[PDB]
């Protein structure tokens, strides 16, 4: 089992990050993709990933932040990727409920890093909040599907779903919020997809998965996102570790 997007480089595990990391190694999850989205988030997870075997980074620079990036983080990011451990280009995309950086500099800096990726010969890592439709607009234009990718924690319909695994060949990931009882788009959208199409992560430390829920995540609670994709398909948890395992290595190696 693979923890495909997980923020162990945030501030809140300063203090006991080798403790969390165990506790996911102890429940099963092997591998764990450690996502820098800023200079410092990104120093940091370069930092991890050379302490730590089964740690692979992904980097990028994230929608929110959009303002920031410059032509020089771009040429840094563009070395750093040579890096054997990085194996995508992420936590890129867009977002429309923080208004840090308007929606016209978070295009820009998404088309950019599109272009990144296809030079870097890299699959990509889509965060997308509230602007589901600009988002596919924008993959389908630059076409993104040169490259592939995942739609992280994905947040929309079954039907854009499709437009993800048919027009791109992107997978898409699920976390906590397929656990939660009143949003049942995620348990659609978990059923509707193709097992080959699927990836399960935790987005550490946010929305940890019930019955942890308004507590800080943890890469271990990966497990229950499997067990509840597992209920919702009528497949052996097996199965689904297994499965979504395979899906990463094929997207990642
Ligand atoms: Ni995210
Ligand atoms: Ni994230």
């Amino acid at each position: 089992l693979i923890d495909t997007h997980v923020h162990l480089n945030d501030e809140q595990y300063d203090d006991d990050l080798s403790e969390v990391i165990t506790r996911a190694r102890e429940a099963g999850v092997d591998r764990m993709f450690v996502v820098g989205f800023n200079k410092s988030t990104i120093e940091r997870a370069m930092k991890l990933i050379d302490e730590y075997d089964f740690l692979y980074g992904i980097i990028g620079w994230h929608p929110v932040d959009a303002i920031d990036f410059t032509e020089e983080h771009l040429e840094w990011i563009e070395s750093l990727a040579q890096h054997p451990k990085v194996i995508g280009i992420g936590e890129m995309g867009l977002d429309y409920h923080w208004d840090k950086s308007p929606a016209d500099v978070q295009k820009e800096v998404f088309r950019k890093q599109i272009a990144l990726a296809k030079r870097l010969k890299l699959p990509i890592i889509i965060h997308n909040r509230e602007a589901t439709q600009d988002c596919i607009d924008i993959l389908l234009e630059e076409h993104a599907e040169e490259v592939g990718g995942i739609m992280h924690s994905f947040s929309g319909s079954p039907e854009i779903a499709d437009i993800v695994t048919n027009k791109l060949n992107f997978y898409i990931s699920l976390g906590g919020p397929v656990t939660f009882k009143n949003a049942k788009q995620p348990k659609e959208v978990a059923k509707h997809v193709s097992m080959e199409r699927l990836l399960v992560e935790t987005d550490a430390p946010y929305l940890s998965p019930h019955p942890y829920r308004g507590k800080r995540n943890e890469p271990a609670r990966v497990t229950l996102v499997a067990e509840q994709i597992a209920e919702l398909k009528g497949l052996s948890y097996e199965e689904v570790c297994e499965q979504t395992t395979k899906n990463a290595e094929k997207l990642f190696n």
